[PDB]
């Protein structure tokens, strides 16, 4: 028996509201962050055309065995076209229920999905065209390509809700990052079939995500608000310990399927929604989510970070350090990059960056005084941004260094962050060297440019 969680908020913005996606996302934030996910219905006449061919685009989908509480890899079998996948998808659903595929009630698919994943001697597997790269396959939204594009797709070309634009706009703080993260600047495509699923997870660096269903049968979501993140993690710790064993890579994550009623039983707040074609779902920072597809469909998604998010981004990297988990990028390097472009930042952005930078500088000041008192005296400037990430990860906590690190001639090439000075080697501290990006004297004028910028 399944008792569906309460419905998450649904917004229908006017065209005035809709005009600026970052303004609207900020407006709804007090509501939507209480529930983790929300749904956004665009104005009725906002209807972007679809830019992908059914025969000339191929992919190999991941196989999915329907079993609850059981580890999978976050990123990990024949080849299909969009047409052949859809023929497979539709045949599966109609055969499964012995019905025409639109006559299957969404409530029934939902009951049946949760029955399926918890019943052990039913062996049902499905496939999911998941994590297909926008860059190779092509966006479902209109893009500029030196083909010609019809007028109607030229209106949608510059829309903030065109997901190609969202993470490159100026109120998105990830825009300024030069490093081709790709995992976080570029849209990803999901081709679903009935019962194909995504496990409970949160986004890298506790970022937002926005998901658009271009067409097909709905996508069912469950969401948990950010404030209940650790509570959900505690609940999952008791029931399925294996997922929490520290993984030796950022591409070795362990996620799982778990009944939202099990969470609700343990007083974790869960909300649901059926996202239909032409609707957006937004996930908020550190908000756990999971779900499954009702049928053959096509979705596109991207991460993004608002200025609202900057302090959480700092907190997240601190949390990764405690977990010894790899970073996608250095948060500090991103702050300093923006500071170095202070003359051309949005003024609200420059104001928010300056606030985070002040914390960075004070925390850096305290850490440096501490390693000095430990006997590290030798120091030398180092341009950390030039090192590939894997060559500047702390040996202990795996954090990507930028502000500073400790090295020793004893263990060449190795670095620790300043939290793990005692973890580098066994040589005395006077053999150590402090590598730093900036003197405190470099930092304060950078912050000043931001202040000047913000007060104009
Ligand atoms: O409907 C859904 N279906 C599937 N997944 C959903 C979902 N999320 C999926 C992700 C993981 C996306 N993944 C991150 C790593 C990315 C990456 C980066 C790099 Cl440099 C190399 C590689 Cl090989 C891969 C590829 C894209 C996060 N949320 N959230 C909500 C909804 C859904
Ligand atoms: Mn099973
Ligand atoms: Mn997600
Ligand atoms: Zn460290």
């Amino acid at each position: 028996m399944f008792l569906p969680p309460p419905e998450c908020p649904v917004f229908e913005p006017s065209w005035e509201e809709f005009a600026d996606p970052f303004a609207f996302i900020h407006k709804i934030r007090p509501i939507a962050e209480q529930t983790g996910i929300c749904k956004v219905r665009p104005p009725p006449d906002w209807q972007p055309p679809f830019a992908c061919d059914v025969d000339k685009l191929h992919f190999t989908p991941r196989i999915q065995r329907l079993n609850e509480l059981e580890a999978q890899t976050r990123v990990k079998a024949r080849d299909y076209t969009l047409r052949t996948f859809g023929e497979m998808a539709d045949a599966f659903k109609s055969d499964y229920f012995n019905m025409p595929v639109h006559m299957v009630p969404t409530e029934l698919v939902e009951k049946e999905f949760w029955r399926l994943v918890s019943t052990i001697e039913e062996d049902v597997t499905v496939e999911y065209g998941a994590d297909i790269a926008s860059k190779e396959f092509g966006s479902g939204f209109p893009v500029r390509d030196g083909i010609k594009l019809s007028p109607e797709e030229e209106e949608y070309l510059d829309s903030g809700w065109n997901l190609n634009n969202m993470p490159v706009m100026e109120q998105s703080v990830l825009a300024h990052i030069t490093a081709d993260i790709c995992g976080m600047k570029l849209p990803w495509l999901y081709v679903g079939m009935c019962f194909s699923s995504f496990c409970w997870h949160i986004e890298d660096h506790w970022s937002y995500s926005i998901n658009y269903l271009h067409w097909g049968e709905p996508k069912t979501w469950y969401g948990v608000p950010g404030y209940a993140a650790e509570q959900l993690e505690n609940v999952m710790k008791k029931l399925a310990p294996e997922l929490f064993v520290s993984q030796p890579d950022l591409l070795h994550q362990l996620v799982t399927i778990m009944n939202p009623n099990t969470l609700m039983t343990h007083e974790v707040p869960v909300y649901r929604t059926n996202q239909c074609a032409g609707e957006f779902v937004i996930t908020f920072p550190r908000a756990y989510h999971s779900g499954f597809n009702q049928g053959f469909n096509f979705a596109e998604a991207v991460n993004f970070c608002t200025v609202d998010w900057l302090p959480l981004g700092r907190q997240c990297v601190e949390h990764y350090r405690l977990l010894h988990r790899y970073c996608v990028f250095s948060h500090d390097e991103m702050i300093c990059k923006m500071a170095s472009k202070a003359d051309v930042l949005d003024v609200v952005v420059a104001s928010t960056v300056q606030k985070d930078m002040a914390i960075m500088i004070e925390d850096e000041k305290a850490l440096r005084e501490t390693v000095r008192k430990l006997g590290v005296i030798d120091s030398e400037r180092m341009d950390f941004e030039l090192l590939p990430d894997d060559e500047r990860q702390c040996v202990k906590c795996k954090t990507t260094c930028f502000m500073s690190a400790i090295s020793c001639s004893c263990k060449p090439g190795l670095l620790v962050c300043l939290h793990h000075v005692k973890e580098l080697c066994s040589c005395p501290p006077y053999k150590y060297k402090l590598r730093y990006r900036y003197t405190l004297d470099d930092l304060y004028p950078m912050m000043n440019a931001l202040k000047l910028r913000a007060e104009s």
